[PDB]
């Protein structure tokens, strides 16, 4: 599988979104699994799940990996609510284009804010819920915050550049030796080619803070059956927030990679396919 | 399988243990899978592990589940060490007389300090090592200690009664609807059947408190991939204890179980079982 | 001082109140101090605070400790609402009966959650604000709940005994040598005096159980200067929610004691006392 | 008072130690209190403390502002051994060469180091403790290492700049608008004056790495009446250790400001001064 071979365009039309371009990545066509991506300058779906797709598609799932809006290839926007929440109407606007019923979500960082927010807003829709440091949860019981990465992340945001980039990734991954040059270039292309999500993203945030993104309060309206995950050495999103959806989820498990930054499912690859696919088969 | 049709009994020398009998349950002929219980009176390897024997003999493992010195079937004792230390030492005992080069260990609890103080002691004689909320490593961050489980243990030792056990039984699971009559009538003979392990428990205590258990300064030594549990709502053995095994054992991974307490293995057995038995394959 | 020469009552008519009894105990003529109690059987101002009163008035304040709604001296109720709220609308009650404009509060346990909801709903009513370990903030990251001590709390009201009465200071208590006759004794003649008291408490609970209480969400709106204490010891109320009130509130600091129990204001008197007059003073 | 009218020179002679110029800064007469700093390119005594150093005169102590080896103007040194214990040895050389019997002891990060091991080594002579923030005690339970703030700390000293000195500082404290031309002039100015010192750290640093200065283990031994103190938002050294200590420790206390970096005593001075200087008289 590659990127050419599986792009895909979608317009939606849900709620504030009128014919909305959303590009996703789609292989398989098993029951569906929507892969949601984090918020980092030049984040997308194949990009954050390359090493997921193929053993998905294996395991006999329909995988769809999403650019959220303002991301990559799908259209850019200038949000003024919670990201999170307006993510999840994406979803929704691309299930009901494309006739899926329900789907089960992945999602880490901002992609599992998306996610936890669709399980809120449609529970109807959702079969599964998996969460890998989901962002936005509120403050830490240890962590200050702003957290060590998310200063580089605005920082890389305001000032975009190749050396910067770097030193997130480093920040981002716990093993430095899977900063490959492929993995840096790829990266900076994503910024190059679409500057404007830039810029947009900084007014986004400026009009609704991680403040606003905190659902804690309704998490226990979540139904779905919740696989979450963190990397022990995640700089991003603080490792007691897997402690709080495990507390207010009702039915919740949580596991922890050691030596594991806030990219789980690319720094222990094959454990989480493992994990992840055993819990949709057989939770 | 029943108890009565994978019992057997073995002498024992190793160290201070001078034929010594060893009673353990067995199944299965494949890689040695060696299972070691927890310390409440009327603990042993059959009623531990009812739950896991089968699936884990079907998945191809030769399943040993062990009876710890001063518990159910092997042989009583006084001890003036450490349990964890003294119990790794009849399994290596054990794994001698019966011609075993190396073994996986699984250990709740007690036994997690057992499995710990073997790969410590033996690393050339363990394979992988499942630990399920492991006691003794030392204070709490959050919890006052002894543990409220523990204070009920000690309760049950020097007062034993149906009563007290069903109170403790109450305190070591969490669903309360898992606590039968075939349980606490079976925990009740065992306790019954062995009054001496009860008074010899309480000597040995007041010989080496739980203090002495404390092997934290020397994790960093452990080469053994490991695979840490723990209960949510463990009340014998405090949760913070997942993370200190995690950030200080080399190669570890934890998974916490919601409206779990301290009997991972029998409360949430189906997905204990798959997650165990897919580390042992996968690992 | 002592509870005798120090004893009034009031009628109160606040929100759902009408002629409502509400006792406590007075002494000194300097800015108001109201200290409240916590909701074990037998709680009282007097009890709570006896080691508090004597030094506060000596440092220059006017302290009133106040018997709750349905504990002590002050009229029986049964409420339908979560306690902390309807507690903080007697104490309003109270001060507008009094004459008294702004008052600090101190509370510890069920009142800490009677100061905390004061603040929140009348923030032009009160001076400093000190809580020590309040209760009703919602699950602990780290804590089975119900914690050990509120199972003890529950029996203890449904059940009321001496000897269960002595379990239960036994846990509340770090240093059990303070567990006199005369303290035992006391909290026995007014379990004994207000059986209807235990009664109502238990109807209330059904109606508005703990996580009724939790204000978390709302800490933000508090403007009070903050000092928060926890025993480290405390197996009634969880530690982290020292943590949790420390990061939502704007100005507040966390002082932990060790060996320390649920009574800090009791068990560490002269640290307590220093500590808590300091910041009045001058925070 | 001012740093050249306090400032002494004293040479040592403890065990390594031959003819070792100390550099200190003294003033008042009482009992003593030597306040020990914290590891960072620049840091000294007079700098680091000269928010507190009047106050504690004005309560009546005499107050010793050391300049640990290698820092500021004690001489330059190359260290094997874990710098907690070879600065706690200088501390001793200061007190036989000044016949002081005994002192208490107040350390910020590295200093809170040399004052635990000071009190571990020589036990008759320390008053009371007082930690702010101590690094070295292991890893955390929830912050990956090295901790953001150290990371800037090691690139200070690698590649000394300005404005790398300004990042540190800023990560160092809370409070943004407390970043004056003043301070990091100042700092700036102990760097380029000594840039011997920053050499000699990173060869150090390679010699004895920050897990050999982890004395967890021994934390029992002390007996010292002990005030811990953390600020909330630290990035330097992790909140939990304040915990750590708080268990491991037989009479400690522990206070937690907030909106606080690692700098208490300067960002929180006067609520600083006020709990240490009431400790020191009445604990
Ligand atoms: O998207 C990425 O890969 C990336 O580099 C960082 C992602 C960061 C987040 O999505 C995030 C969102 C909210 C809070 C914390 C973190
Ligand atoms: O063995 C059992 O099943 C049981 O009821 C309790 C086990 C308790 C422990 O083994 C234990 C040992 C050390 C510390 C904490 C707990
Ligand atoms: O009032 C007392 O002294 C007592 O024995 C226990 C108090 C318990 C509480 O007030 C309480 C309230 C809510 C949650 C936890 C604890
Ligand atoms: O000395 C300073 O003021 C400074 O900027 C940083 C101090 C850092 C430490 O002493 C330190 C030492 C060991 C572990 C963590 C931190
Ligand atoms: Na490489
Ligand atoms: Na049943
Ligand atoms: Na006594
Ligand atoms: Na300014």
């Amino acid at each position: 599988l590659t990127e050419s071979s599986t792009s895909k365009f979608v317009k939606i039309n849900e709620k504030g979104f009128s014919d909305f371009n959303i590009h996703y990545n789609e292989a398989g066509n098993g029951e569906t699994v929507i892969m949601l991506h984090g918020g980092g300058p030049g984040a997308g779906g194949w990009s954050n799940y390359y090493r997921n797709v193929g053993p998905f598609v294996d395991a006999g799932y329909r995988v769809i990996l999403k650019d959220s809006p303002g991301f990559n290839k799908s259209d850019a926007v200038v949000m003024d609510e919670q990201r999170g929440l307006v993510n999840a109407r994406a979803v929704k606007g691309l299930m009901d284009a494309l006739d899926i019923d329900r789907a089960h979500l992945v999602g880490n960082a901002m992609g599992g804010a998306t996610a936890l927010n669709f399980a809120l807003e449609y529970p109807d829709r959702i079969g599964k819920l998996i969460l890998m440091g989901p962002g936005g949860l509120g403050p830490s019981m240890f962590a200050p915050m702003p957290m060590e990465g998310i200063k580089l992340l605005f920082k890389l945001y305001a000032e975009p550049s190749y050396e910067t980039l770097k030193q997130m990734l480093q920040v981002f991954l716990y093993d430095q030796s899977l900063i490959t040059e492929e993995l840096l270039q790829g990266r900076w292309e994503a910024i190059q080619r679409q500057p404007e999500h830039l810029k947009n993203f900084l007014i986004s945030a400026q009009k609704a803070p991680l403040s606003t993104w905190d659902v804690t309060a309704r998490l226990g309206e979540i139904k779905a059956k919740t696989f979450i995950t963190w990397g022990r050495d995640d700089r991003f999103v603080p490792l007691d927030h897997g402690l709080k959806l495990l507390w207010n989820i009702d039915d919740a498990r949580l596991h922890v990679f050691s030596k594991c930054g806030a990219w789980a499912q690319w720094e222990h690859a094959d454990e989480f396919n493992r994990l992840v696919i055993d819990f949709l088969r057989h939770a």
